[PDB]
This record gives C-alpha cells, sequence and structure tokens, in this order.
C-alpha cells in the first residue's frame, strides 16, 4: 500500500484552513529571558540543565538591533520542564524596548526508537492524526523571520551574518538564495520581513545546493535553492503550520516546496514508511526520509495535544553512499580506507575511484571539501549498470 504519491499541489487546496496565530506576551517573554540567562551561568547549584547564550548583531538593521542565540546541550531536550523545547532560538529587544522571540525554529524531534516517545508502540498509545508525512529534504536549516523595524533576518541553526570562523557562512549563502528568490517573483526583502512579523513567525527552509555545501543526495543548478518545511509561530510553546499552508506560503514567496502525505491511520504510517524503505526511493525519486508531523499528548489521557514530530530516516543507500565519501575522503589523505559494511561493492568502488583519482589529482582535493561526491557515487553506480539500492543488496 504505497499507492501514496508525495504532492507539492495541495498550497491551493489549503483555501479552507487559517494559519495559527497568537501574538506575543511581553512578560511571558521576559520571563523565559531570564529562565535562559540563570541556565547560561556556569557557577550555580542547582537549575540542572546548560544553555549556551551567544547574542549576535544584524548587520542589515538600521535600528542598530541585535539577537540573541540560545543553544542548549543535545541531551536536554529529553528532560522534563524545559523553558523551551525549541531547538533554533533568538530573542532581540525592539526599539522601542520591548523583548521578543525573533526566531523559533522546530521542537528538538527524534528517530524512531532513539527516544522512548518513538517507540512504534508508543506512537501508536499517544499521537494522534492525521499524520502530515513531509519529505526530509537534505541540506542545512534556514530560519527566516521579521524584526520590529522591518529587517528581515536570516538565521542558520544558532548562527547568523559572517563570521570570522568560516568563509561563507549558511546564513548568508541562505540570504543569498533568499534574495534571487524574491526577485523573480518582484518581491521585497522588505515586504516579507513585514508579512512575516505579520504572521508573528518564524519560516523553517532547507537549504540544499552543491555549489555550497553538498550532503548525501544531489542539487544542482537545477534543484538548488530553498525549500520550505515549516512556519511556526514566535512563542515558548511550539505551533506549527499545517504543511498545506506551508506550500500556499512556498508558492506566494518563491520557496522550493517540500513532499507532503497525508495519512488517516497510524498504522498505514509505518506499513507505508517500512514499504518505502525497502527501496530509499519513493516516486522515481531518492529520498533520505520524511518528517512525522501530528499531535501528541504527555501521557494519553486529560491535558495536552501539542504539535509533536518524529522523524524516519531511510538507512540504506545511504549508510553505503556515507561509506564510499568517508572512504573516498579517507583516501585521499594518508590513512587507509575503513571497509565496515557492502565489503565487496565497496572495494570495486574504491577501486575505480582510484584510476579516477590518479588521472587527474584536482579531482583528489575537491574531495577534501566536498566536490564530485555524488558525481563520483553515480559514476561508478552507471559503470556497474546498478541503482545504488541494488549495490547495497548485493551483500
Ligand atoms: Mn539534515
Amino acid at each position: 500500500a504505497s499507492r501514496y504519491k508525495a504532492s507539492t499541489d495541495y498550497a491551493k487546496d489549503a483555501e479552507g484552513l487559517t494559519a495559527p496565530y497568537v501574538s506575543q506576551d511581553p512578560q511571558e517573554t521576559a520571563a523565559l529571558v531570564r529562565a535562559l540567562d540563570d541556565a547560561a551561568k556556569k557557577g550555580k547549584k542547582s537549575g540542572g540543565f546548560s544553555v549556551k547564550k551567544t547574542r549576535y548583531a544584524v548587520a542589515s538593521s538600521p535600528t542598530g538591533a541585535e539577537v540573541d542565540s540560545w543553544r542548549f546541550n543535545d541531551w536536554d531536550y529529553k528532560k522534563p520542564d524545559l523553558p523551551t523545547y525549541a531547538r533554533g532560538l533568538f530573542t532581540t529587544r525592539t526599539q522601542h524596548g520591548v523583548p521578543e522571540i525573533a526566531v523559533r525554529g522546530y521542537d528538538k524531534f527524534f528517530n524512531i526508537d532513539e527516544t522512548r516517545d518513538t517507540a512504534w508502540s508508543a506512537i501508536r498509545e499517544r499521537t494522534k492524526g492525521p499524520y502530515e508525512l513531509t519529505l526530509k529534504e537534505n541540506g542545512c536549516i534556514i530560519f527566516i523571520s521579521g524584526l520590529e523595524d522591518g529587517t528581515l533576518l536570516v538565521c542558520s541553526k544558532h548562527s547568523t551574518g559572517d563570521r570570522s570562523d568560516v568563509a561563507l557562512s549558511h546564513s548568508s549563502a541562505g540570504e543569498k538564495h533568499l534574495e534571487a528568490q524574491l526577485e523573480r517573483i518582484g518581491k521585497t526583502k522588505e515586504e516579507l520581513a513585514r508579512e512575516l512579523r505579520k504572521r508573528n513567525a518564524t519560516a523553517v527552509a532547507e537549504l540544499c545546493d552543491d555549489s555550497f555545501e553538498e550532503h548525501i543526495l544531489a542539487y544542482g543548478p537545477d534543484k538548488a535553492g530553498l525549500y520550505l518545511h515549516g512556519i511556526n509561530l514566535n512563542i515558548p510553546e511550539f505551533i506549527t503550520y499545517p504543511s498545506p499552508l506551508v506550500q500556499k506560503f512556498a508558492e506566494d514567496w518563491g520557496f522550493r516546496k517540500t513532499g507532503l502525505i497525508i495519512i488517516d491511520n497510524i498504522d498505514d504510517v509505518k506499513a507505508f514508511l517500512e514499504e518505502v524503505a525497502e527501496t530509499g526511493a519513493h516516486d522515481g525519486r531518492d529520498v533520505e526520509g520524511f518528517v512525522i508531523r501530528c499531535k501528541k499528548s504527555t501521557n494519553p489521557g486529560v491535558g495536552p495535544y501539542h504539535d509533536w514530530f518524529f522523524k524516519y530516516k531511510f538507512e540504506e543507500p545511504y549508510l553505503m553512499y556515507r561509506q564510499w565519501r568517508e572512504c573516498t575522503k579517507a583516501l585521499i589523505s594518508g590513512k587507509q580506507p575503513k571497509i565496515k559494511k557492502h565489503v565487496k561493492i565497496t572495494e570495486e568502488y574504491l577501486l575505480y575511484a582510484r584510476k579516477r583519482l590518479a588521472a587527474d589529482p584536482k579531482l583528489a582535493k575537491l574531495y577534501n571539501q566536498n566536490h564530485g561526491i555524488i558525481k563520483l557515487r553515480n559514476d561508478f553506480l552507471e559503470y556497474k549498470n546498478m541503482k545504488g539500492t541494488d549495490a547495497a543488496n548485493l551483500e
């Protein structure tokens, strides 16, 4: 029962939905900031969860605006009573002195079985549908929101602007894609900034482009850009747009859309995902995973029903691809490649990569920082006349 196809045509059928909207309450915001500030302090006896606070200056801002970036230790999201479970999280102060949340990412979410809420029996017991299955595009996260002075603010996970630590920051690369996107549709940055603040919202995109930072699936000049997969309200709890409205927003401001499947029964979700994982491909395309969005309650009884995510990552051929990338990277340096799984095909792939790497050295260094990764992978894939799925089950 894989006769669910991914679609990016929901947008205009989103006509009957209203996007969630709540205004920020400055007392509760300022209360969150003192909770994070106390977690950011390194000598206390109590308050057992740590945060790192990095302010950031918004270079493009006329008010001289600044934002603080809040980063938790990864394991703290598995503790109860965090002041917020937002992963990316930026606060600021309006030019009229009001404290605000500038950027609110998703709640930290986990893969199946990596926590006890992500066990299949638990998802079947505490969640409620319809389950939204969104394509997990493979890139780097970008946050976009609008400040009170009209500044359009572009963040990566945890950072914004230019840093003395990298050659071109993720957020700058993202901001440059956003500028091209808007001019192509005759809209400007301040209109997007004005819009996102009007919705009290952070836009959540995946930046996917091999010219910048190539991951495990390819994004050429054709595919490159920002894929929109979420809009969240800039408030302490997690309230997110249903995906049809995200697709409508993507269409109104030029983002690439994230594919969506809605499945009503959770047993159909589980049967679906495990069926796609036998090939790692869907509808002719290869896919690293789905993000499943749905509603969950703390304990299945009286009380909550908050928006909740879990990931389903497809386990092959992608582990093989990783091994081929790390083995190719190992063989450019003075280190023997490690072969852990897929021994027979991996030594065939290494056999061929060595022929092409000795032919021109200029391949051999574009692979340190990664050019040619998928190209080298797909070149042998059909040198041997194989889809990566078939190579992965040669064993
Ligand atoms: Mn990712």
